[PDB]
């Protein structure tokens, strides 16, 4: 099923329960990883289908550095940034024959093998490009770092308004 039901909210708990940003593994999985057939279809994958987790939707990307593509993603509660692996970048290349930021920011993303990781302003601004003085409260905010990503135009995703929510209530 393809159906936006699956969607619930996970960001906002996920980063609640995982705010020992000095305790939490730096690489820390926050959800299960997933394969190539999973990537390939997704709405088909009970293993998906059930985890709300794997669930995300893109407002707006970035850039792209390093081979990794650097974007902002949310769910049915709060807004996260969002960092893809070069292996990420290369397994979407392959399934999908396209870009992650080839107008994906009205599609329905998946995401796996993803973990949290907390980042400063000023990397924040060397990597996503973006201060984080203007879109947060904290100089130190989370962000999801997945390995395995895939894109599918199911249900249109609004823009990135102008007001940050995991970076404003952390």
């Amino acid at each position: 099923s393809t159906d936006s039901v699956f969607l619930q909210p996970w960001i906002k708990a996920l980063i609640e329960d995982n705010s020992e940003h000095d305790q939490y593994h730096p690489s820390g999985h926050v959800i299960p990883s997933l394969t190539k057939q999973d990537l390939a279809l997704p709405h088909m994958s009970p293993t998906i289908l059930t985890n709300p987790c794997h669930f995300a939707k893109i407002t707006k990307f970035y850039n792209v550095c390093d081979y990794k593509v650097y974007a902002s993603i949310r769910d049915s509660s709060h807004q996260i940034l969002v960092e893809f692996s070069q292996e990420c970048v290369s397994n979407f290349e392959r399934t999908h024959n396209c870009r992650i930021t080839s107008e994906t920011t009205n599609c329905l993303m998946i995401i796996g093998d993803a973990d949290l990781v907390y980042v400063t302003n000023s990397r924040a601004m060397s990597h996503f490009k973006i201060s984080l003085s203007n879109i947060s409260s904290k100089e130190i905010v989370p962000v999801l770092n997945v390995n395995q990503a895939t894109i599918f135009d199911i249900d249109q995703v609004g823009s990135l308004s102008t007001f940050p929510f995991v970076y404003k209530y952390l």
